[PDB]
């Protein structure tokens, strides 16, 4: 990812969309577009980015459901232009697998989601989390999400991974994470609100890309 | 909800998912649409049944975020028109009290998933359950989905949501959970497939009443 910098494109307008994400693409190459954007403009807005921007899309649809459903969301998202796909583990490995399956099918990739940045995301997934991750590795998971927040987690979980996965991190900015930190352990750093909601979002992202380089 | 019966809608297509709605109108009141239709369709297709079919819209989202990405989540789904929302309750109370409030401010929903229907739910999410359950009763969810799968685990469940809250089950049918079983404990029954995949989706329906009066 250029810069080790992904942008989380979570305005829910499309010309605020387009705006902000014109303003940064020469920092990143990376623009992940969730259900906030989605379901305000459409599935049809991920080709239109993709083709605008020329860059990689990533999906976070977070994909919690029974296998069979979980076939049917991925063949949707990747059918409307995505790149790669977020996925929760929590619901157990059958479900991940279906998300595999898809992706390998359609030529995709899975990121498998193993412990949130939230706070509430101690009262069960972090308990759960390092069994999600190995889960992941015994699927044949490559890429992996977990915390800006907790960097000693995200420790953890670069740990049962291992160097050759890829690992993003959500968290930075906005709910407390700090980009160098985060880079010690996180291949990528996700960021949303703290470029997104600045008065100069290049200025912003450029800000980032500065202390990112200095490492 | 007219007849203890809520469809599935997981058709991909806008007009198969209106034949067979319309076919089984007679027997249902509640239209359950998740990420397969919206996800291929857009989310104008809520609208859309609840105009036609003048039916209430369960938003199927499973809805599994940070707090601030879930409020945006319910958000763009009421706007829509849907009548209530699914959420996890596996990120905890933060991510469920946004979903919440939402719900408050624009006078709709929640219902909280506390323990999934498929095999891969065994894993992680049993072993949370209750808790998650224990914690709706004390943010106030007075909505649940659990399992028709395991019928003692739906009676765990009504056990600690009491008898005035308000509790509906997928899995009949294709996951292989029964429909008089599943009303011991649940106050409705999901079913999709069973319905929808059939050759006639009325007499389906129909067989599914038929039995469901019985009790
Ligand atoms: C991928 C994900 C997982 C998670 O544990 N935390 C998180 O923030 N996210 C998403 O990352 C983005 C974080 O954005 P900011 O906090 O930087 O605004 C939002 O899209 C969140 O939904
Ligand atoms: C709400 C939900 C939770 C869950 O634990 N199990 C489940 O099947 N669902 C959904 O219910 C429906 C079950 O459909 P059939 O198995 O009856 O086809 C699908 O939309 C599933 O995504």
């Amino acid at each position: 990812v250029m810069n080790r910098l992904i942008l989380a494109m979570d305005l829910m307008n499309r010309d605020d969309a387009l705006r902000v994400t014109g303003e940064v693409r020469e920092y990143i190459d990376t623009v992940k577009i969730g259900y906030p954007l989605v379901l305000s403009e459409g599935m049809d807005i991920i080709a239109e980015f993709r083709k605008r921007f020329g860059c990689r899309i990533i999906a976070d649809f977070k994909v919690a459901d029974i296998p069979e459903t979980n076939e049917k969301i991925c063949r949707a998202t990747f059918k409307a232009g995505a790149d790669a796909i977020i996925v929760h583990g929590f619901p157990g490995a059958d479900s991940v697998r279906a998300c595999l399956n898809v992706a390998e099918e359609m030529g995709r990739e899975v990121f498998l989601l193993t412990e949130m940045s939230h706070p509430g995301a101690e009262m069960f997934i972090q308990g759960a989390a390092d069994e999600i991750a190995r889960m992941g590795v015994d699927l044949g998971v490559k890429n992996y999400v977990g915390p800006s927040t907790r960097p000693e987690r995200l420790s953890r979980l670069r740990e049962i991974i291992g160097q050759d996965s890829f690992l993003i991190s959500p968290g930075v900015g906005a709910q407390g994470g700090d980009p160098g930190e985060t880079l010690r352990f996180a291949d990528a750093i996700i960021v949303g609100r703290s470029i997104y909601l600045a008065d100069n979002p290049a200025a912003a992202a450029a800000g980032i890309i500065e202390s990112i380089k200095d490492l």
